[PDB]
């Protein structure tokens, strides 16, 4: 359990750094979660692992400029709730899930400019910023500038495919990192679109990796659904914990007619380059107050 690597389980005596050399990159990423509310009491947890193999096909197979990627995720979680003229109903539940999340070949052609990705993966993996994975899927990405690109795609659900397109601009506005996304999609009729903006507005004199950043996201799904999210995050307020962040955000979610409002405040401990612990509090309404903690370690 080192402390400055991306790697909880170290480098295995150097046979991981050697494996990376021969072109193999193994990953295990864990996301744990506790949450309860503060007459109805409720408590939930969920552990999740994401096993992943990422092979450099040029260093392995001779396949020039090609990558292969295999990913399997397991999730398990127990939950509980306790409801209270005169009625009591307590409900317990456990659950475990295994799924094949990624299996695909990627190949950069035109010396970087072109990026063809084929296999099994979801739209969530390349567009926007449980929750679907297409049996076959294709994504072509055109790197116009180093800070700007367009990409287009086709995804599973036999009588239709989902075709998304998206422009992604990553400008430096006043030498601070920002990221913009305009996106459309349609079926073959389902369709929709989305816009995303995130920007670093302050750089804590002048550590570019410390400061204020704000983001808004809007997404639309007809068949009509809305999702809206707005927020700010400061990374490294106090100089004592220069890699921690504080975040606040509000989220309107709409289905038309059923709306829900979601407000969240969170502190993010950067325990180390492989550990993060993020305790959080959130208020949800349509109405309950929720305390939670997440943690993410990468083995």
């Amino acid at each position: 359990f080192s402390s400055e690597s991306k790697w909880m389980t170290g480098d295995w005596g150097g046979t991981r750094t050697e494996l990376l050399d021969k072109g193999y990159d193994f990953t295990l990423d864990y996301v744990g979660e506790v949450a309860g509310n503060l007459d109805d009491k409720t408590a939930r947890y969920s552990d999740q692992f994401a096993l992943g193999a990422h092979l450099d096909l040029q260093k392995i197979l001779g396949w020039h400029d090609a990558e292969f990627k295999l990913a399997i995720t397991e999730r398990s979680g127990r939950n509980l709730s306790n409801d209270r003229f005169s009625s009591v109903q307590e409900v317990w539940g456990r659950g475990q899930t295994w799924r094949l999340t990624q299996m695909w070949i990627k190949q950069k052609y035109f010396d970087g400019a072109l990026d063809v990705k084929f296999g099994r993966f979801g739209e969530g993996e390349d567009f926007n910023s449980n929750w679907p994975v297409s049996q076959w899927a294709l994504r072509v990405k055109y790197n116009i500038t180093p800070a700007f690109f367009v990409q287009v795609g086709a995804f599973e659900q036999t009588k239709g495919a989902i075709m998304p397109m998206e422009a992604v601009w990553s400008p430096k506005v006043n030498g601070l990192p920002g990221e913009y996304r305009l996106g459309y999609y349609y079926s073959t009729s389902k369709h929709g679109w989305w816009v995303v903006a995130q920007q670093q507005v302050t750089a804590h004199g002048g550590d570019v990796n410390r400061g204020l950043s704000l983001f808004a996201n809007f997404t639309v799904h007809d068949k009509v659904d809305n999702y809206q999210q707005v927020g700010l995050v400061y990374k490294g307020a106090f100089d004592a914990r220069p890699k921690d962040d504080i975040g606040f955000g509000v989220a309107r979610i709409h289905v038309n007619q059923r709306t829900e409002y979601n407000a969240e405040l969170y502190y993010g401990f950067h325990v180390t380059n492989w550990l993060t612990v993020r305790p959080n509090l959130q208020y949800i309404k349509s109405n309950a107050l929720v305390a939670g903690m997440k943690m993410q370690s990468s083995f």
